RNA sequence: AGGGAU
């Protein structure tokens, strides 16, 4: 008996943002942070987070993530919408794979 | 369910 997996969903850049009313989503996450792509949506608080609200991001490359890099503790509607850099020019990879690297890449 | 903030 064996297995095999990959990875597509950790292979980049990110952010984390909090804040996001527990009543909006990322229709307006990606809207407010800056005119960038939509490359960059998740919501997420846990199994047991009542009923989840917040939120996390990725981008492509550092570059798009600094470019987003301007609301730090900014507003959106009625909360002081929050988002805290977690990227950085040589951080794509490092602790991970998605390939056996072995015959099949 | 609220701020945790840097």
């Amino acid at each position: 008996g064996d297995s095999e997996f990959t990875v597509q969903s950790t292979t980049g850049h990110c952010v984390h943002m909090r804040g996001l009313p527990y009543k909006a989503t990322e229709n307006d996450i990606y809207n407010f942070f800056s005119p960038l792509n939509p490359v960059r949506v998740h919501i997420e608080i846990g199994p047991d987070g009542r009923v989840t609200g917040e939120a996390d991001v990725e981008f492509a490359t550092h570059e798009e993530a600094v470019a987003a890099m301007s609301k730090d503790r900014a507003n959106m509607q009625h909360r002081y919408i929050e988002l805290f850099l977690n990227s950085t020019t040589g951080a794509s990879n490092g602790a991970y794979s998605s390939q056996v690297m072995q015959g099949m890449g």
